[PDB]
C-alpha cells in the first residue's frame, strides 16, 4: 500500500482519506483558517485550498490562498493541498508550505507542467472537457470510460516526461466536470478499471448536480445522503481519496466501511 | 424477482425497499399517524408500528398501536407492520389492518407461532440472544455467523411445521439484540451467508449504539451518515428490506446506488 510523501507530511494510502473543501471566498483569511482546522477535528486528513469562485486574476487568487495556506500550514499538521491550475500559484503555494497540487486542468495550462514537477510535491490530474471556466454544455462521450482513460495516459505520460516521479502523481476522474448524469454514474461503476495505471486515485462527488438530479434534491445542501452513499461506493471502487464538503459525514461512513472490510471472509 | 403479499398490499422486492419505523409512544395517536404520512412522503415503502418503549402490559400495547394502524391503513396504500412479539397483538393489528408482523423474538413467545399463521400475512423472524424486555449484558457467541444461522434455520422449520408457506417467511439477523458491535460487523460482513435460506432478509441498524460505538457519536440522531452507510452495505450484501428512522436520507442513498448498479459491466 502506498503513501504519499506531501513536502514532509505523510499520508498513508492502506484506507481511504478524506480530504477537505477550503473554498478562500468574498477576515475571509481567518474564516477559511478557521473553517480548514475545524474540517481537521471532524477528521479530514487533509485539506484542499482554492481561489477560484468571472474567472479570478493571478493576483488576486495568490491574494487569497497564500495566507491561508501559511496559516494552516503553521496550525495542523494534515497536508496542505492548492487547489490551482495556474503555475505561479502553485509554485507560490508550495513556498508557502502547501504538499499538493489539485488541478482540474491536469497540469495543461502554459508551464503548469514544468512547474509542478520542479515542487516535488505530489500532484492531482483531473479529467475535465473543456478549459476552466467553460465547460462543454452538451457533453457527448463514444465511450467515457475509453476517452477518460485514454486522456488520463497521456497526461502521466506527458507528466513522467516532464520529469515527475511515479509516487508524486494521481488521477482523478473529475465526476461532474463536462459531463451528464449518465457518464458520471457509467465512470463511477467502471472507475475500478482506472486502477490499471498505477497510481493512486482521488473522487469527488460532493454535493454533485448529477446525485441532485438522481435523487430530485435541487438544493446542493440536500444532497449529504447521496454524496455519503457516492464516496462509499468510490472508495470500495478503489478511490483512495475522497474530496468532500461533508467531512464528519465522510468520516462517519468510512468508520464503518473499514470495521465491516476488517471481518475476514 | 421476489414480492410480499401484505393483505393484498403488493410489496416488489426487484430492489431494496425502505421501512420507515413509527413508534406510538408517549395526543399521541394523532403524532403517530402524522408521522407515519410524513415517512411515506419521504419515500418509505413500508411502516413498522409499535407501542413499546420496562415491559409494556397488552392492555396498554393495543390501545397505542390499533388507532394508528388502523388510521394509517386507510390513509396510505402501503403496507403496514406490526412490531410485536404477543400473539394477541398480532391478531388484533392484522385484524385492524396491518398486513405483517415483526417479530423480535421470533414468534418464540407462547402461542405466537400458530397466531401468525393464522393470520396469513407475512412475518419476519428476527435473531436475538436474551428475552424481551431483558436484552444480555456480556453478549457471547463462539461463532456468531454459524449460530445466528442455527436459529434462523430451526425457527423457519418451526414455522413450515405450523403451516406458514415460504412466500410469508423473512429473516432478520437482529444486529444489536445481544450483541456486541464487534459481533454486528461480522454479521453485518458476512450477510451474504444467509441468502442461501431462500427468503427475503431485512436489516436494521438506524442509529444503534455499535454505530455510535464505531463512530464516537453519543447521541442517536447524530448518527444518520453512519446509519445510512450501513443500510447501503446491508443492501449490497443482500438485504431487500431495510428498517430505518432516516428515510429519506436512505432513499437518496438506495437510488445512487442502482444508478451505479444499473451500468453494464
Amino acid at each position: 500500500s502506498p503513501q504519499l510523501d506531501c513536502a514532509g507530511r505523510i499520508l498513508r494510502l492502506d484506507r481511504a482519506r478524506v480530504m477537505g473543501i477550503v473554498n478562500v471566498t468574498p477576515d475571509t483569511t481567518e474564516a477559511a483558517v478557521a473553517h480548514g482546522l475545524k474540517l481537521v477535528e471532524e477528521g479530514a486528513d487533509l485539506l484542499d485550498i482554492g481561489g477560484e469562485s468571472a474567472p479570478v486574476s493571478v493576483e488576486e487568487e495568490l491574494r487569497r490562498v497564500i495566507p491561508v495556506i501559511e496559516q494552516l500550514a503553521a496550525r495542523t499538521r494534515v497536508p496542505i493541498s492548492i487547489d490551482t491550475f495556474k503555475p505561479e500559484v502553485m509554485r507560490a503555494a508550495v513556498a508557502a508550505g502547501a504538499g499538493m497540487i489539485n488541478d482540474i486542468y491536469g497540469l495543461r495550462q502554459e508551464g503548469a507542467l514544468d512547474a509542478a514537477a520542479a515542487t516535488g510535491v505530489p500532484v492531482v490530474l483531473m479529467h475535465m472537457q473543456g478549459e476552466p471556466g467553460h465547460m462543454q454544455a452538451d457533453p457527448h462521450y463514444d465511450d467515457v470510460v475509453a476517452e477518460v482513460h485514454g486522456f488520463l495516459v497521456q497526461r502521466l505520460f506527458a507528466a513522467e516526461m516532464a520529469g515527475f516521479a511515479k509516487k508524486n502523481l494521481l488521477i482523478d476522474l473529475g465526476f461532474g466536470f463536462g459531463k451528464t448524469t449518465a457518464h458520471n454514474m457509467t465512470l463511477l461503476a467502471r472507475s475500478e478499471r482506472f486502477l490499471e495505471l498505477g497510481v493512486p486515485m482521488l473522487a469527488g462527488l460532493s454535493r454533485k448536480r448529477s446525485l441532485g438530479e438522481l435523487t430530485g434534491r435541487d438544493t446542493p445542501s440536500e444532497r449529504v445522503a447521496a454524496s455519503v452513499a457516492a464516496h462509499l461506493i468510490a472508495v470500495q471502487r478503489g478511490a483512495r481519496i475522497v474530496r468532500v464538503h461533508d467531512v464528519a459525514a465522510t468520516v462517519d461512513a468510512l468508520k464503518i466501511w473499514q470495521a465491516v472490510e476488517a471481518v475476514p471472509t
